[PDB]
């Protein structure tokens, strides 16, 4: 599991720090949401859990992990070497991410049917493409960990529904991986084992979907 107890750091070397009291478990086999307002430290612990910053007096433990950031970044190269990203590539696992992913249709409409080369930083492509394929590359590569900052911003409400059920719900909750997903709607809440409500770049309430609507 990745453990940590008393979270402080900073984005700089000496300052205010925007991570204060932050002691979280993540569990092995389990889909972990984070939800908060705007500025509640989501992003920030995400990348603290990553070993990104360097706590100040704290203590975090859990490692090659997959990450998808907030912000969709490309290679410039073909998409399918976007999605293996220096891995075998695979018959059945390759097909199987393309199409729960959403994304074979929208990579035949490209003028190239595959191996496109994906312009200097996708300009020959949209948001949502860009975000679902770094998703797909997250969900592609063969490890524990697996965290998803925000894939649902620049997608619709259909391909949501069917990415978190084909793709999170059914082949991330297939191999038993442990899946950090930050947030903010309804329909994961349910679906999800440990809730983490952020505020203030503190974690206010802690625990179960039965723990927190037990308590304040
Ligand atoms: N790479 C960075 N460098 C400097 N400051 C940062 C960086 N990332 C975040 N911050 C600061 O951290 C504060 C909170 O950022 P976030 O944790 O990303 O907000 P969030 O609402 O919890 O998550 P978002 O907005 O969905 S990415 C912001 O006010 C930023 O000024």
């Amino acid at each position: 599991c990745v453990q940590i107890i008393g979270g402080f750091f900073t984005w700089t070397p000496d300052g205010i720090p925007t991570l204060s009291n932050i002691t979280i478990r993540i569990p092995r086999g389990q889909l972990t949401m984070i939800v908060g307002q705007v500025g509640c430290g989501k992003s920030s612990l995400l990348l603290a859990t990553l070993g990104e910053m360097q706590k100040v007096s704290g203590a975090v433990f859990w490692g090659p992990v997959a990450y998808a950031s907030q912000k969709p970044w490309l290679l410039n190269a073909t998409v399918e070497e976007n999605i293996t990203f220096e891995s075998p590539f695979n018959k059945q696992r390759y097909k199987m991410v393309i199409e729960a992913c959403s994304l074979q249709p929208d990579i035949d409409i490209l003028p190239h049917g595959d191996q496109t080369q994906i312009g200097e930083r996708g300009i020959n492509l949209s948001g949502g493409q860009r975000q679902r394929i770094s998703v797909a590359r997250a969900l592609y590569q063969q490890t524990n960990v697996v965290f998803l900052d925000d894939p649902f911003s620049a997608l619709d409400v259909h391909l949501s529904d069917h990415l978190m059920q084909a793709g999170i719900l059914e082949l991330l909750r297939d191999d038993k991986r442990t899946v950090v997903l930050v947030t903010h709607k309804l329909q994961y809440l349910p679906h999800a084992d440990w809730i983490i409500a952020m505020k203030d770049g503190t974690i206010q309430r802690e625990g179960t979907l039965k723990d927190f609507q037990r308590s304040e």
